[PDB]
């Protein structure tokens, strides 16, 4: 219960492998999903190092308590993982194979400016802190990462699950850790958004433009207004129960630009209607006619011109 | 508190069951469901073997941390099950049988395509990982495999609940994993549904159509815009609370052919009224004698077509 | 230890009782109520028996890692009970008075048929496994099954805290189950639904049959759509936060007869302008004269046989 | 490990006090709040007492496990308190002195009647079962009694944090029991009720009331109906997030007064329109120019009934 | 496990220093933070001292049961931290090197007065009370007061973590504390409000404000009450999901001000109507000709006032 003396000077070297059970509760809001995995931890310590001809023992089975483990924490999560010690077996040489199955909440930020396009990279932490006898280094056992084929986050393409082979060693409250990155790449299932928001608030803007063929006031007002209402009630009814985003997001625009344009709409019905009641249909009737091909053509482009600064 | 020594290089077979006591809390968004059950499991350990006349015992109890017992995990639960051990009886061959209440939250993906008419299979897959010394592998006993006649889940018939007694042994991380799928077999109880969300969202789309029955604009485009309002709202209120699905569902195809309705009254209202403001009131009057007709028909026929495709 | 042994073939007689101290958190659309309650347990255990004289001793007190104790748990909580060991004496002829403070979320079904009239009968079903030595049965002191004064659910009558005298004995995986139901009665106070659902509710109905004191077409559609709309928005605000009951109830019954009488209404005032507009105005006039009584008169009837119906 | 002795069958006082460090979250709703604060207990127990000369300390340190500790749990607590010792202390007559930090989720009913002008009463209460050695009685030291400065209950003014000295000693389960309480006494500072509810609730009551000043059926029917819609909108925007009140509040009788005053202002609007159609265009005009004192007189004059009612 | 003892007047000094590793969850409205940090510890205990060639080695690591350990304490925490002790270091003299890795939820209060606009201190309160045989005092080395680069909250820019140096000594229930102050500076993100909250909510306010260019009291009401609709709509899209804040906010005033606004609006849109009815169309058209200007620029310097009173 001291850590393994070096055979040479050169730090311990602690080999790695996450391997994905389940991954579940993907929150974008919190910026958090939970994670079901193996862990598996090689390290040699020649302490425990044995001759089998003497012993008559394959391998040597041991307790946590019963022999010197690394302590190896997560750094980006919620609370400590909830760790469950599978197995520890020690070779003949003395390099013990640890396994654990942990759960963890793990708090990774997400980048929300290409929603819902967008594609994630979800990042998990291994951090080992260096002891007083020796320095500990860590390192990936690629062998020994991988994930469950039945792996799934519904509404997410699971592209892969790698790690970061060379760690990122640095100095903390006057010891070196050595840290390694485990990366989930996953990429979002839009199809649904198409006839589920786009297209219904869509037509919603669409029935406002139809104040563009008519000369009735009090018609017109009950257009544009009713649904600029409607658009605000389907917000309400499509939304994201995420709170505000702090950046401007690709969504975030053109749903301005919609209500940039129920403004717009109402300026024209307002104008066209004083024009007319100013003696000036010419005018009126003009402005109208062009905004029945303005409308559409400036939003056609100003969307484009969006989609295009995004992706 | 090693595994038992095997005869002749045999696996250890482990024989299972799960009785169900209660299921509760099915969260279809989240896709996961409570349960507690019993869990069953019996395996020999020669080493506890012991002769009757001698210990004046015919069946011998241990406390679980005074024998052996092998690890049995759940693949797809969110934390390890919060277990209880009930009883760990020991015949003279040294047979154990023990029993555990346990509480788990299990992990189980839901298919809404054809919801609310929609069945699902829930599973529950129990996990054994092989030891150095000696292979574990799964079995079923079915005699120890069922559930409580008042185990209940609101709005869901309970079908069955049964295993799948040949197991899934497979290798990962150099050694072998022994996998058993139970079964419980759901289908929901969608009655109140045609009461509650189908008829009022019905008669909403009808009370649109009474504009083929005016020739007033002003009441027209209160006719459709403001049931379209109402429309939201209702949707807002019998809103399933469950995040939009990736995939699309026969609910969705039919709530985004009812938007499209509304748009296209909304177009037929624009065009009457255009028809007759361009001095043509016969193409006018004659495309909403035709609406009357056409608007239900088109509905009844297209949402055949979706049943059909769906179901 | 293993169970006492019996003189009397009959089995261990384990007499029990619950006092609730607190009761908390009745989710209605959950179905589970939260307790915190004392449970009392009572056996004899012959070889606990001493002499007082030669002890020293009129009672002994013992830590439950030290004597046999029954394993008593519940059949319906989510997981198993927070419990804490309060006391444990034993009286020279053998007597254990055994007693806990436990805490417990209970699973426990709820009728809405009647709601918000509704009472409700809240179960706790204690339960023990018979051991291989000798079987074990549940008994009820009705002096020991209690609860504090001061136990509240907010808008419930508690009514009694009580328990069903005979243990439902059965066979569950080749042993007896000796199950025990405690009942709490509970009654809803309904009073706050009038001035706060129901009339509210039924004055924007009657907003909508003043369209039968006008002819105004364009006063009629604003007047039957307009409280259409109020209706649903009262029903998002005064929303039960239960997602819909897969039975029908009767305040779910008398919902889907306002959402008709809604579009009954339109009917109405579909037919009478349509009339007025194909030079009828005899026909348009005398339905609505008689929609003024007819509507309210088929409510309070339709009314009147559902309250009948349901209660 | 046993109580301390009587010398002449006098039941042991335990003398408490309750320090409040924070107080935070308060849910109206749930009728909780949760509670961080210190419980010092104080006993004489002369088997720990000592000669300080002999002994060379003035006073003795223990561990918690060393001495005997009376079981002071809380009556109303959803699960038992996180507690933590913070200091334990024995004087040479042999008085313990024990101190921990604990944090608990304390239940105690709230009464809404006076709402937002609201003050309540939050209860604690400490409770000690007596021994089968000798009974245990509570006492308050005033001296430990407090709370820090900076407690904080936002939107409460924390009056006092004081205990009722003379304990309720009773019987339960056949042993004595000492129960003491603690009471945090807080009112409602709620100032910005007024401009964030009430007035606004206020305009648009009043908006409905315009249509006194017209004679336009279409243009009063889309005041009175609009603004009951917007009555309910902004109260769903305002809502409390709490269930609805078994009991009537004061703020629950105003807000059915304000739906009631919708009705009877459609109704008005519905005769006086009635009555200008059905040539009575006197009668008509008088009732409204009624209805421009009637209804602010009625509504401010029920105001006052109802404020004098409640408070 | 009894203080050190000094020869020194002075008390223990505990030299204290928080690095954060991660910051999560901060609710506004609950005025809570959770944190995942180390805590690193560090006096001299003599007792510990060591001739390191006598005991051959250089430093000594020790269990935290095995040797006296100050008990630190946070002041504004919800329940007590989840510590985890990293390790326990003691060099030949006695100074002990003590490092914990702990999570908790830090209860700090929040000004929302200059919400969206402001920034805020959270506070962190370390503690420890002074034993029966000497005082001991917190000291901050504010080289060890740190935090993670990667530490991120959503919406807001982490300015700084330091802490105050000088410990607040003070005296409760006859013993001394010192307490000392981190601080974490963080200034929110806004930008995203001006395109998200405060433009959409301006330019509906202004389609109101078309009603100064209108004659039709139809049309005027249709403007007024269906804007005040679509506002309280867009409110209840963009709710904050904090329930009302009990003092007066920027933000507060600012909705008020709109609010009366709207009613107002109404005012003029009725008095207009009603002067143009009794026969006075000079004033009424009048009024609506100022309103046209009176609206815009009392509003623009009202919302100077605020902006001047509140920042
Ligand atoms: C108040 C009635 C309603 C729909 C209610 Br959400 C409205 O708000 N505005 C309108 O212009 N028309 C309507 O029908
Ligand atoms: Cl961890
Ligand atoms: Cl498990
Ligand atoms: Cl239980
Ligand atoms: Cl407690
Ligand atoms: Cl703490």
């Amino acid at each position: 219960v001291s850590p393994p003396p070096p055979i040479a000077d050169e730090p311990l070297t602690v080999n790695t492998g996450i391997y994905l059970i389940e991954s579940y509760s993907l929150d974008d809001c919190a910026e958090t999903f939970k994670v079901n995995a193996f862990l598996s931890l090689s390290w040699k310590d020649r302490r425990l190092a044995f001759d089998p001809v003497r012993s008559g023992v394959r391998v040597k089975t041991y307790e946590p308590e019963a022999i010197w483990i690394p302590e190896i924490r997560f750094v980006n999560v919620e609370n400590a993982r909830d760790a469950d010690v599978v197995d520890i077996s020690v070779s003949p040489d003395g390099t013990v194979q640890y396994l654990e199955r942990f759960s963890a909440r793990v708090l990774s930020p997400l980048d929300f400016r290409r929603y819902p396009f967008d594609s994630q990279t979800l990042h998990i932490y291994l951090i080992v802190r260096s002891v007083d006898t020796r320095n500990i280094v860590l390192a990936v056992d690629l062998e020994k990462v991988g994930k469950n084929d039945d792996v799934f986050l519904t509404g997410w393409d699971i592209e892969s699950f790698t790690a970061v082979v060379k760690p990122a060693n640095f100095a903390l409250e006057d010891r070196l850790e050595s840290k390694l990155d485990y990366q989930l790449r996953i990429s979002r299932q839009y199809f649904s958004y198409i006839p589920n928001i786009i297209l219904p608030m869509l037509f919603i803007l669409f029935i406002s433009w139809t104040a563009f063929w008519s000369t009735s006031y009090e018609a017109n007002v009950t257009l544009v207004v009713s649904t600029l209402i409607a658009h605000i009630a389907f917000n309400i009814l499509v939304e994201t129960n995420c709170p505000k985003t702090p950046y401007m997001t690709y969504t975030g625009a053109i749903i301005f630009m919609i209500y940039l344009f129920y403004f717009v709409a109402v300026i024209e019905v307002t104008v066209q209607h004083y024009l007319k009641v100013e003696s000036q249909p010419a005018r009126a009737a003009s402005i109208t006619r062009a905004s029945r091909i303005a409308f559409p053509v400036v939003f056609l482009l100003a969307n484009i011109i969006l989609a295009f600064l995004f992706f």
